[PDB]
């Protein structure tokens, strides 16, 4: 047993972005920039209080490419995902479409994130009960379970945070014993920015690394539906927001560097 609460909130300001954390409409707003621009095509799963649970991906699916499904923003509090995704978005060009068949969910649980706590409005955690209890987001998300696992076949990562933390650490899957060249580069990306933890659920956490740990989550769930490699990054709460930004865009950056090389 534990004193903290899921249903506290938490917000930061952004200097990047110069706006706060849970400003859900400019967030909506930059992110509508960045798709026209690169061409990406918006497919709403789902909406909640007004808004819109979408996938972004590229006009057309090429089958010689691989796909790479990029997701975020299922815990309100963990908004340097969704803020991630857009810093990261930012610096990309079309091109980078060319060689990789890129889906983004940048953001599944927007009630929690206008609220900056982890549950949805509805006291449900999204990222729990994938196996096929789901939250509304998730039961969305599952409607949609064929093209999900169609995005993520390559890979699939997950960007969260760890709110409480100073240190940084990455779960990952990968059909090995041992964690590979794809674990350790997304442990290096996100130590270049915070030191790496050295428990989650009696689990150990071996060099910023926690490997083939399954259990009921978006990611996990899709690794038992075929995914090859899959890693959900935690960044510090913390710490502070702009490096946190900066770091899951670079976890971004590795992942696709690694599932879509040059
Ligand atoms: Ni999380």
């Amino acid at each position: 047993m534990t004193s903290r609460s899921p249903f506290e909130s938490f917000v930061w300001q952004s200097e990047i972005f110069n706006c706060q954390s849970n400003d859900i409409d400019a967030f909506y707003a930059q992110l509508a920039e960045e798709v026209n621009r690169l061409g990406l095509k918006k497919n709403t799963l789902g909406s909640v209080d007004s808004f819109a649970i979408n996938l972004y991906q590229s006009a057309s699916q090429r089958s010689d490419l691989p796909s790479l499904l990029i997701s975020s923003g299922f815990h309100g509090e963990e908004a340097a995902g969704p803020w991630g995704m857009l810093h990261f978005l930012r610096g990309l060009q079309p091109a980078l479409f060319e060689r990789v068949n890129l889906s983004l969910l940048p953001l599944v649980n927007p009630t929690g994130f206008k609220a900056g706590h982890r549950f949805n409005r509805f006291g449900e955690n999204p990222n729990r009960g994938f196996t096929l209890h789901t939250s509304l987001e998730g039961k969305l998300l599952l409607e949609h379970a064929q093209l999900l696992c169609a995005a993520s076949r390559d890979g699939i990562l997950t960007c969260h945070e760890d709110v409480l933390m100073n240190e940084t650490y990455v779960y990952s899957f990968e059909p090995t014993q041992t964690p590979g060249r794809f674990s350790l580069g997304l442990r290096d990306a996100l130590g270049q920015y915070f030191k790496l933890a050295k428990f989650i659920d009696e689990c150990p956490v071996t060099d910023g690394v926690i490997f083939n740990h399954f259990d009921t989550s978006f990611e996990a769930f899709l690794v038992r539906s075929g995914a090859k490699l899959a890693a959900c990054s935690e960044t510090p709460g913390q710490e502070d927001f702009d490096r946190r930004v900066q770091a899951n865009s670079a976890a971004m950056g590795q992942f696709i560097a690694h599932c879509a090389p040059i």
